[PDB]
């Protein structure tokens, strides 16, 4: 599923991401835009053999099991394929664990390079929330 901007904002708000660990909703929408272009089916392979999955490009090196990342962890206790669903619940719940692990949203490279320090409220401007 390719979300619209306001559609995704509303879904993330319903799932408790607005101001989660102090990160306003626009931070999460901005991260999703630049990580996946709002596409739940996005995958990308990393140099070390791990793979990033879904709307927030969660990495199999630490967070999910895809059966092809030897020596990795599965800290969200999910198969990576669950992060590709049209229902974003699994991605949001895993993202909550990630952002709570000490480094905040700096875990998302695209957030750090394209969202951090910008006017992220623009990503939810005009949306009915
Ligand atoms: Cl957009
Ligand atoms: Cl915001
Ligand atoms: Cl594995
Ligand atoms: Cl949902
Ligand atoms: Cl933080
Ligand atoms: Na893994």
């Amino acid at each position: 599923k390719v979300f619209g901007r306001c559609e995704l904002a509303a879904a993330m708000k319903r799932h408790g991401l607005d101001n989660y660990r102090g990160y306003s909703l626009g931070n999460w929408v901005c991260a999703a835009k630049f990580e996946s272009n709002f596409n739940t089916q996005a995958t990308n392979r990393n140099t070390d053999g791990s793979t990033d999955y879904g709307i927030l490009q969660i990495n199999s090196r630490w967070w999910c099991n895809d059966g092809r990342t030897p020596g990795s962890r599965n800290l969200c206790n999910i198969p990576c394929s669950a992060l590709l669903s049209s229902d974003i619940t699994a991605s949001v719940n895993c993202a909550k664990k990630i952002v709570s692990d000490g480094n905040g949203m700096n875990a998302w490279v695209a957030w750090r390079n394209r969202c951090k320090g910008t006017d992220v409220q623009a990503w939810i401007r005009g949306c009915r929330l």
